[PDB]
């Protein structure tokens, strides 16, 4: 389906999904998380798509959860299963994509801008990238399976430093922690050349290799869901509501 | 009290400083047990938000007192390791000078570790005719990767702060280890308590299995303790 | 004893050296089986305390010679290396292709020089992982780097291997470093090394199961149109 703030282009088996909400530096709201999730789900069924590239359209990847949206949410929270709240739907859609998923990062990549990297196979950034996992300082808790995936990808000590302190960090830190594969001059051209190289390789080899690497997908999904339950406890906490009420 | 352990609580930060400079903070039975009890009670004390563990002066710990040296899960060093692993609040370690044996394996229970360029690390267990402690045979493989963990465990070599940093034992090498630790501790005491507690509990979802690895290692260790290798 | 494989024991160090330089140490069926058997015997050999495995003067192995899945020879070698109860050290120079990389994941220590040229080419042949790589490389290098090396089938150098944890140290003389390290380890208590390694590889049966699972998939692909 066509929707604002998300451009899709398919050429030579490469599907490029580009977040395009510059007025807000690509902050994500409820329905945009779902539109991105649906596009991933449809790409995986589309026989003309072999590789997906997800990035921003321009100078930023994502400023994270839209704060205006978030404050309306805290005052009227989704009462359904925590795992069906929009950001967890996107993160699971990404985790389950059977085809290679490449992400290219410029500028801000905050919250979900970091945890979605843990669902991608390859990540390229340039030196303008500025990352943060702000969940602790917002009064929230991990999402995207990061309590387990970031410990595995970065090592326990580094994962605890980025999660506990909630600090901003640069591309060299993200590269040392294994969140980014390489820092390059043109993140978007590199992501596109890599995607073209992958479409020239056998689809079945790629699909099977990825399926073996992700043999524990069911447990990853379980981790995302159980995190989501704890995350909603924090979203619904009395202290969160008072703080939003004041702010508003 | 016990003059070998300075404890101090300020602004939510409890600072535990091993103070036995005559023996380079080498540790002996009852002292393992007091540090363990202090960590246990820290977790129960609502005025305590973050613990920092370090040496008082130029050294972290020379490891087990060879004099002191001379149910396996209840032998003192293992008691301290489990109390560290169980602490539900953030635990920061700051390393200067020697950090030997349990001086390294205790770092695998800490959430954040800071060191300066004087730090000198070693896991001598293999060369003492012994075996791993502190869950190192799983925790160090996970933290450093298998190849590097094998290098540190098998060879029993001393290594410096840059090697520890690359293996993920140390978060950052800084000019003033104790000041950096205190500043991080104060930053963490200013953040929401339930957010830090639930984040740590998720990260340590496999705590039961860490305790079982520490206890399994303990049984093996205590057997090696009564072996000709050890004597030689 | 067997064509293209040298073996030397001294001071408790067994050095096995692949010796087929005219072919850049490309491996064929029988040769896989001889290396694997030598590892099986070294483990039963009371006078062996540490094993070094290496290639020829300039190269480790160009990989599988172009010219029950669990019993196909490269998988037998991969499992023999994984089961070896004593320390295994590999020293890498020049080419290290396919098996040349996946065997590093079964060694305890790996030393290379800057001539090393690594590749995992299976995807570009329409095949699939081997060596238990789909799990062991993810654990050793992290998921992103393992994906990069496995999906793209790119050739890569010693610095990239060091960053991926595949290599412990890049050194000037990989054979001398491997020998000095092995001599240090033979001087230490075999009982301590044995028991430390067995704890580190507590999940050995899971490792072997992954190797065999990959093997069955691999052998299907071998009959694919892509291949």
């Amino acid at each position: 389906s066509l929707h604002p703030h998300l451009n899709a282009n398919l050429e030579g088996g490469v599907l490029t999904l580009a977040i395009n909400r510059p007025e807000a530096k690509n902050a994500l709201y409820g329905e945009l998380y779902l539109w991105i999730a649906k596009a991933l789900d449809e790409a995986d069924q589309n026989k003309d798509v072999r590789v997906v590239v997800l990035r921003g359209a321009e100078h930023d990847f994502t400023a994270g959860n839209d704060m205006k949206d978030f404050m309306g949410f805290v005052q009227n929270p989704n009462a359904g299963p925590a795992g069906q709240v929009p950001p967890f739907v996107l993160l699971k859609s990404a985790a389950r994509l059977s085809k290679p998923l490449i992400i290219a990062v410029k500028g801000v990549a905050i919250g979900i801008g970091v945890t979605i990297l843990l669902q991608a196979d390859l990540v390229f950034a340039d030196n303008t990238a500025l990352f943060q996992i702000p969940f602790v300082s917002l009064g929230l808790s991990p999402e995207g399976g990061a309590s387990q995936l970031l410990v595995k990808q970065a090592g326990y000590h580094k994962a605890a430093e980025l999660l506990f302190t909630a600090k901003k960090f640069n591309a060299e830190t993200a590269l040392q922690a294994g969140l980014v594969n390489e820092i390059v001059e043109d993140a978007y051209a590199t992501a596109q050349a890599t995607a073209q190289h992958l479409t020239a390789l056998p689809l079945a080899s790629l699909k099977q290799t990825k399926a073996l690497m992700k043999h524990d997908l069911d447990q990853i999904i379980e981790c995302i869901d159980h995190e989501a339950e704890i995350f909603m406890q924090r979203v619904q906490s009395p202290e969160m509501l008072e703080a939003v009420q004041a702010f508003m």
